């Protein structure tokens, strides 16, 4: 037992920190991206088919 219990210390904040990690979900919101996928979903009724 020495100063490095203080060591172990900092493994037990980032587990409090785990919070954060649900705020990444949230960013990836921020793209948009997969919001504007659903308007592709009108193009469907077309049935172009020009991927094949």
């Amino acid at each position: 037992g020495s100063v490095e219990k203080l060591t172990a210390d900092a493994e037990l904040q980032r587990l409090k920190n785990e919070a954060a990690e649900e705020a990444e979900l949230e960013r990836l919101k921020s793209e948009r991206h997969d919001h504007d996928k659903k308007e592709a979903e009108r193009k469907a009724l077309e049935d172009k088919l020009a991927d094949y």
